[PDB]
């Protein structure tokens, strides 16, 4: 449960250059003395967030730049301090995708976008719409071939269709984000999936397809086409297929738009060995040679560092990488970006299946989408107008009715939990010592440890907002106001970690309102 002081542990995705990433470290080990092991372990994006928050996992951890958002705000990087020098020699931009509340919580690596790659001897012209894809399928299969395959177990594969035509995980507006407008489930997204969905039911694409299915088809020349990113290009060099990488195609006349992903490199918060981390990532890895290293046994796309990127900018796959990328969007890095991936994930999977259909699909991820800024704004206002007496004016936004609806049915039932259950808090007051704002963060265990053991139920979770009602008007009292809304957004932490499936299931908080009717 802690880390070892003198080597670095890094992880890295399966999919990337880990052999040349060894390497680097190899040349680490050379000149320090320091040993670097390389892993990649399986679900690691999921795995190290457990482990980092008992003071364990890699010294550093590689992923797209997406999940760090999550990750800082859980006290799991270190602060990132490259001088002025450093920061000059990477681009602006992708320098931005690492920023989390104005702090550089990784170092940037590369930049990534999914292409349309093609059998140049199957399909001398790709095509530039999926419209005309079934009829390329019909022609291709007369030939004992088909036109496309590609993963559909991830829904980053997946997600440039659903977006082409209006879908958007978090709207983007004025400089800066709607956390509250999610995008998931309007006309254009089930234009996208259902689309998807109809390649399926009319045996184009199979709901079964893999990223490895995907991959052995068409690098064996069985499939004209596929979708994937630049990591992906090696084992196609392999392969010796004659392939190009070009465009996306378009969908209903408008482009598909591709998550765009900034591989990073951040730091354990929990590292004893944060200097030698920042030594092998700023002048071993973000080098020409270390990123050479690297990028010849798996592209690594489009690289942060201006001076190996202008070596490789010719590279016409290079080049159709950054035209797919400019037409797709960076993803955002806020925390709750985890929360709309598994939301995504299940609704394709479940789409494709036909286990739920697409409006039934993307209904659910919405929700699932929705559910931490949604349960956020619910308990904050209830606990402040506990405190103070007073409701906030503020409007309620999206989904207010929900909200409104919610806080009201909150405001019945758990009025009369406190009241009955005045002896208990009172008493649960006491044991824990709630003082100032670093007692509050050393709530959330205990809370876990409570309310995730035994059956779920909305009368729980009445209880749970309840007592921090309750302590919101102790805090009150001693003049703790200001803890009042992270003790909000600890509670909400723990009650969508712990039932996230089962508050789906129920429809969310209109669940709760139903439940808890006349
Ligand atoms: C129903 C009220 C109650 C409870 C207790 N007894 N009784 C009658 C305490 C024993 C009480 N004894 C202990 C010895 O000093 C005399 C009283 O143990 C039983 C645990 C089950 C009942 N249960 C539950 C529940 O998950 O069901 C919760 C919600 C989950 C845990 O939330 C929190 C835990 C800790 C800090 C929190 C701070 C917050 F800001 C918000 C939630 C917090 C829950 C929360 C508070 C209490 Cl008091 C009870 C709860
Ligand atoms: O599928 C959801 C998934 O999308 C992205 O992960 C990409 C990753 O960025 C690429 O580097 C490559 O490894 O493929 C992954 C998809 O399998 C997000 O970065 C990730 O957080 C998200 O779960
Ligand atoms: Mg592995």
């Amino acid at each position: 449960g802690k880390i070892e002081e003198g080597k670095l542990v890094i992880w890295i995705n399966g999919d990337k250059g880990y052999n040349g990433l060894a390497e680097v470290g190899k040349k680490f080990e050379k000149d320090t003395g320091i040993k670097v092991t390389v892993e990649h372990p399986d679900k690691l994006e999921e795995k190290f967030p457990q482990v980092a928050a008992t003071g364990d996992g890699p010294d550093i951890i590689f992923w797209a730049h997406d999940r760090f958002g999550g990750y800082a705000q859980s006290g799991l990087l270190a602060e990132i301090t490259p001088d002025k020098a450093f920061q000059d020699k990477l681009y602006p931009f992708t320098w931005d995708a690492v920023r989390y509340n104005g702090k550089l919580i990784a170092y940037p690596i590369a930049v990534e976008a999914l292409s349309l790659i093609y059998n140049k001897d199957l399909l001398p012209n790709p095509p530039k719409t999926w419209e005309e894809i079934p009829a390329l399928d019909k022609e291709l299969k007369a030939k004992g071939k088909s036109a496309l395959m590609f993963n559909l177990q991830e829904p980053y594969f997946t997600w440039p269709l659903i977006a082409a035509d209006g879908g958007y995980a978090f709207k983007y507006e004025n400089g800066k984000y709607d956390i509250k407008d999610v995008g998931v489930d309007n006309a254009g997204a089930k234009a996208g999936l259902t689309f998807l969905v109809d390649l399926i039911k009319n045996k184009h694409m199979n709901a079964d397809t893999d990223y490895s299915i995907a991959e052995a088809a068409f690098n064996k020349g069985e499939t004209a086409m596929t979708i994937n990113g630049p990591w992906a290009w090696s084992n196609i060099d392999t392969s010796k297929v004659n392939y190009g990488v070009t465009v996306l195609p378009t969908f209903k006349g408008q482009p598909s738009k591709p998550f765009v992903g900034v591989l990073s490199a951040g730091i354990n918060a929990a590292s004893p060995n944060k200097e030698l981390a920042k030594e092998f990532l700023e002048n071993y890895l973000l080098t020409d040679e270390g990123l050479e290293a690297v990028n010849k046994d798996k592209p690594l796309g489009a690289v942060a560092l201006k001076s190996y990127e202008e070596e490789l900018a010719k590279d016409p796959r290079i080049a159709a990488t950054m035209e797919n990328a400019q037409k797709g969007e960076i993803m955002p890095n806020i925390p709750q970006m985890s929360a709309f991936w598994y939301a995504v994930r299940t609704a394709v999977i479940n789409a494709a299946s036909g286990r739920q259909t697409v409006d039934e699909a993307l209904k659910d991820a919405q929700t699932g989408s929705e559910l931490y800024r949604q349960s956020l704004e619910i308990i904050s206002r209830y606990l402040r107008e506990q405190a103070t007496g007073a409701a906030d004016t503020a409007p309620m936004g999206a989904s207010g009715a929900t909200s409104r609806k919610a806080l009201e049915t909150l405001r019945r039932v758990g009025d009369g939990v406190q009241r009955n259950h005045e002896t208990a808090f009172q008493g649960m007051l006491r044991k824990l010592d709630i003082k100032n704002e670093d007692d509050v963060k050393s709530l959330s265990r205990v809370m876990i440890h409570v309310f995730s053991d035994g059956v779920t139920n909305w009368g729980r979770i009445v209880t749970l907002i309840s007592f921090g009602a309750f302590v919101a008007k102790h805090l009150k009292t001693i003049n703790q106001e200001s803890c009042i809304e992270p003790l909000a957004e600890s509670i909400t932490d723990v009650l969508v970690r712990t039932k996230r499936d089962w508050l789906v299931k129920q429809r969310g908080w209109d669940g709760f309102v139903e439940f808890f009717h006349v």
